[PDB]
């Protein structure tokens, strides 16, 4: 039944033809099943492990770098015995680091928590139903209950569906709907319609919603909807449609392997066309089934020297790194790549209620009266500090320690408070905390009573188990509590019959103790009490009372206040009909005003300066609550998300009104509003993403499920180490310290990452240009291969793969956190640094091939061939004629192509220090800064002689040690680099900006 809280119980009874006096019948049951299905929420697997790993080669630069393994192994026969000793040494190690990340890969992806799994916590497995079936109620499986279903829930039942309530059949039924609020206080339902159709569930007083509790209370309800049609539904819903949206990092990497496959694709046919020299002349030497191996394997070539792999193992480290540097400031991070995105956060959306504040109702003001004198009243105004349940503070009297028990008035306000409860505390020892029992409102009354410690009792040699009801306990020994006159609606207040302790049941001197609303309470005292004494309640007084608590009640504090009294002359026992609400209110007249208290849910000390660094650093703060706009504006005043006395008309909204404004004033309405309160799960989520329609990087921050919703859509979900698991198990991020000051951290450690992250990007990717540099020249230039693509590899992974990491440490700066959040849309590598790393990379590209075409012409142990010769380096064994000197084995030779490695190596380890900075001098900025990259580079240089020596190296590598005469000449053709890019860095930093 859709909208089943604007309509009558008659009105419900009747949409499903169903009697509140019987139940469905057998039929109605299986027909209703069948139509509207089980009341269940449908789970939702995670992807299956073969998914995990397919899933891996969807990058493109996997799937390039795959097919070329491919044609790897295809072209792999082909092949002689000069060298049949190593033939698929590449088409191995080229598949082997594919299947090396893929595998660890679903090593960190296939190990979450579900958030639905946790999110059906919520479902109770056993329901109660009332079916034509039979007389008496039935308690079945809750999933097999249908609309139309006449239920009933119970105090301590965890309500099984979305309900439209019928009758309450005690005085009150009290709810606990945090699940769908973030509010713990018990809500009063009722019976009666709620017209408005577009009402919030804070509305919704005459519906029970699947996943909540009773707190009190017993009542029959037929139920409107199940399954996914619940609010618990929606929030399963918005859950499973989610999919996070890829990082901006990853986005940038995407574009780049998007136009990698281009400009690949590009370079072969662009050497096509100077192979066509040869295509004119009628030889047969090379038929087109041999003359496209030609392509096939240049082509093999470009993809390992464009594809700069080797970088996916790089990064992962880093961040592996990092999590476990954050973990120790107190931030689990569930998703390394969002390390990265929240040092690009411009807002955080933040939960209220045991997110910004402690979750703790607090007893902070508290008045008596002090002495009447006609139209003078003056009244006795305290304070009471501590902002947990912890027996732990101090009265003050004008900021100035007192001792209640010096004031007799605190002695009756903590007698009332004391006695007009149903709760207590108790000492959680497995958690070393206080914790309330029962109601919140009720123990703020309890913990006051054991600070103001009216009585002077003993209390400190006393366990923390026995200290939490001490004070409370003595007062229950002056007064039996005879019995409560429990809450009602038409009275806003409660009250205790009690009899003095020791005295006959005729004895004289019995009290009714009275707590509830200001206006109610007030109103039915005729009296006041001053110390011991008591004098009439007259205008004057009442005046002054009643403007003391507007103040409180709606300030910079708006607290929510209770009016103390006691009947000092209630009616005897007997003359008393208990069974009668709506005779309590007369029973609870002729009262004695006695006091004033005044609770609310404390902010956490560290937020206002947490938020204020935030400030600094150019994010900004919203609040996105489900409790009320004025306590939401209130404490937004107390943590400095809005001014003092700022206006904010139009910088606040419940989300009602939201619902009002037509989108684009919705939209508007994200970027200049700081204050949603009253809202729903799905308000949250449609705030995040409106920010996100700015394209701004949002992270969302709180504890409860209905904060769930939006945390699985901001960029970055960050929940409270103490809260629900399904708020953890839908964050990027846990605080398991609670404190807001962690978030600032990790936004801290998240800006340093990604600018260490953005160096080794840039020393990869540059040196892949080098690469890419040389097989062009290679190619069409005619030479020999100076480079073959199964030395790459090895370089892009141990080689370069070395100095990557070890860059990744590098000193971060100091005003890292006094500069705005960087745009997603920032490219890693453009303007003068797009030109300082095309010279660095055709340099580097004919740095090696020159290396090659060296150890020929103008070389020494070997064949003085002239360029043109050389060029033409085929023609050997079929044109000995023109072309002729030596042996036609001395191309393939380990040493022209040991010659060029020797190079690009000691190149990228002159690279390695040229990243230590983007326009910074290596000789400003001492290049041993980054101890780590110095030990870096020993241990590549190491194992680049590893590679030749032992022979079991050098033979798949086809490569030969060099000497002294050899060696000496790379030193000199590499060191050079530290020049051009050296003169480079002097041009930026002197003729563009700093
Ligand atoms: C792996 C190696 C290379 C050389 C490659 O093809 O990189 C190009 C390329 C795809 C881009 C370019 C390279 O383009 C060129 O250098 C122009 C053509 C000259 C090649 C001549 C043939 C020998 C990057 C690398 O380099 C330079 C030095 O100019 C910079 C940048 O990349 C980034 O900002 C890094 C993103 C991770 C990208 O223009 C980028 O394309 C994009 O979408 C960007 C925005 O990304
Ligand atoms: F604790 Al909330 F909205 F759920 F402030
Ligand atoms: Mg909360």
């Amino acid at each position: 039944m859709e909208a089943a809280h604007s309509k009558s119980t008659e009105e419900c009874l009747a949409y499903f033809g169903v009697s509140e006096t019987t139940g469905l019948t057998p039929d109605q049951v299986k027909r209703h099943l069948e139509k509207y299905g089980h009341n269940e929420l449908p789970a939702e697997e995670g992807k299956s492990l073969w998914e995990l790993v397919i899933e891996q080669f969807e990058d493109l630069l996997v799937r390039i770098l795959l097919l070329a393994a491919c044609i790897s192994f295809v072209l792999a026969w082909f092949e002689e015995g000069e060298e049949t000793i190593t033939a698929f040494v590449e088409p191995f190690v080229i598949l082997l680091i594919l299947i090396a990340n893929a595998i660890v890969g679903v090593w960190q992806e296939r190990n979450a928590e579900n958030a639905i799994e946790a999110l059906k916590e919520y479902e109770p497995e056993m329901g109660k139903v009332y079916r034509a079936d039979r007389k008496s109620v039935q308690r079945i499986k809750a999933r097999d209950i249908v609309p139309g279903d006449i239920v009933e829930v119970a105090v301590g039942d965890k309500v099984p569906a979305d309900i439209r309530i019928l009758s309450i059949k005690s005085t009150t039924l009290r709810v606990d709907q945090s699940i769908l609020t973030g509010e713990s206080v018990s809500v009063i339902k009722h019976t009666e319609p709620v017209p408005d159709p577009r009402a919030v569930n804070q509305d919704k007083k005459n519906m029970l919603f699947s996943g909540t509790n009773i707190a009190a209370g017993k009542a029959l309800g037929i139920v409107a909807t199940t399954g996914v049609s619940t609010e618990i539904g929606k929030i399963r819903d918005q859950m499973a449609a989610t999919e996070q949206d890829k990082t901006p990092l990853q986005q940038k990497l995407d574009e780049f392997g998007e136009q990698l496959s281009k400009v690949i694709s590009l370079i072969c046919v662009a050497v096509w066309l100077i192979n066509i020299g040869h295509f004119n002349d009628p030889v047969h030497g090379g038929s087109w089934i041999r003359g496209a191996i030609y392509y096939f394997k240049i082509a093999v070539a470009l993809a390992v020297a464009a594809i700069p792999e080797g970088l996916p193992a790089v990064i992962t480290t880093c961040l592996a790194l990092g999590t476990r540097r954050m973990a120790k400031k107190n931030a689990i991070v569930r998703s390394l790549p969002s390390v990265e995105t929240l040092g690009c956060t411009s807002v955080i959306c933040s939960d209220k209620t045991g997110t910004l504040t402690t979750n703790q109702m607090s007893v902070c003001k508290m008045f008596i009266i002090d002495k009447v004198d006609g139209d003078f009243c003056s009244l006795n105004e305290f304070s009471i500090t501590g902002s947990t349940y912890a027996p732990e503070g101090e009265v003050l009297k004008n900021d100035k320690p007192i001792r209640s028990g010096q004031f007799d008035g605190l002695v009756e306000l903590a007698t009332i408070c004391a006695l007009c409860n149903d709760s207590s505390l108790d000492f959680n020892e497995t958690k070393g905390v206080y914790e309330k029992v029962g109601e919140a409102t009720e123990t703020a009354l309890t913990t006051l009573v054991e600070k103001m410690n009216v009585f002077n009792t003993e209390v400190r040699n006393l366990s923390k188990v026995e200290r939490a009801n001490a004070c409370n306990s003595v007062i229950r020994q002056l007064m039996k509590k005879e019995f409560t006159l429990e809450f009602s609606r038409d009275r806003k207040s409660m009250s205790v019959y009690c009899s003095p302790a020791k005295s006959s049941r005729a004895a004289v001197g019995n009290k009714m103790f009275v707590k509830g609303a200001p206006e109610g309470v007030i109103d039915r005292c005729n009296y006041v009490r001053v110390g011991t004494t008591r004098v009439p309640m007259t205008g004057p007084v009442k005046e002054k009372i009643l403007s003391v608590i507007k103040e409180w009640g709606t300030g910079r504090d708006t607290l929510r206040c209770l009016a103390l009294a006691t009947r000092d002359t209630p009616p005897k026992r007997e003359e008393m009909v208990l069974d009668d609400s709506s005779r309590f209110m007369e029973y609870e007249t002729d009262l004695t005003f006695v006091g004033v208290v005044g609770m609310l849910d404390p902010p956490r000390k560290e937020v206002m300066g947490s938020i204020q660094l935030c400030r600094d650093a150019g994010i900004r703060v919203i609040m996105i609550t489900g409790d009320n706009k004025g306590t939401a504006i209130a404490i937004c005043r107390r943590i400095g998300i809005f001014g003092e006395n700022e206006e904010v008309a139009d910088r606040a909204y419940t989300g009602r009104e939201f619902d009002d404004l037509p989108l684009a004033e919705q939209r508007e309405a994200c970027r200049r509003a700081c204050c949603f309160a009253r809202v729903e799960p799905s308000h949250k989520s449609k705030i995040v993403e409106y920010l996100q329609s700015y394209d701004e990087i949002t992270a969302m921050t709180g504890d409860g499920v209905n904060d769930a919703p939006a945390l699985k859509k901001a960029e970055i979900g960050i929940a409270m180490g103490s809260g629900t698991a399904v708020a953890k198990t839908a964050s990027e991020m846990v605080l398991a310290d609670d404190n807001f000051s962690t978030i600032v951290a990790a936004v801290e450690e998240g800006r340093a990452i990604y600018n260490n992250m953005k160096q080794f990007i840039r020393y990869l990717i540059s040196s892949n240009v080098g690469e890419v540099v040389c097989i062009f020249l290679t190619a069409a230039l005619g030479l020999p291969e100076a480079l073959i693509p199964v030395q790459l590899l090895w370089v892009n992974l141990v080689t370069d793969g070395l100095p990557a990491t070890a860059l990744g440490f590098n000193p971060p700066d100091l005003d890292i956190m006094d500069r705005p959040p960087r745009s997603p849309k920032e490219p890693l590598i453009s303007g003068w640094l797009f030109f300082r790393y095309m010279a660095i990379g055709g340099y580097v590209g004919a740095a090696t091939v020159g290396a090659a075409a060296w150890w020929f012409m103008y070389a020494e142990d070997g064949p003085g061939v002239t360029y043109h010769q050389l060029t033409h380096f085929m023609q050997c064994t079929e044109d000995h004629p023109h072309f002729e000197g030596l042996d036609c084995e001395i191309f393939e030779a380990p040493e022209p192509m040991t010659m060029a490695l020797s190079v690009l190596v000691t190149i990228e380890m002159c690279n390695a220090l040229n990243s230590l900075s983007e326009n910074q001098s290596l000789m400003r900025m001492p290049p041993w800064v980054n101890i780590w990259l110095l030990g870096s580079i020993c241990l590549s240089m190491s194992l680049h002689f590893l590679i030749l020596y032992v022979d079991p190296l050098p033979m798949i590598f086809k490569l030969k040690a060099l000497d002294l005469t050899q060696w000496l000449m790379v030193l000199k053709i590499s060191l050079p680099v530290i020049g051009l890019d050296e003169i480079l860095k002097f041009i930026a930093r002197n003729y563009l900006e700093g």
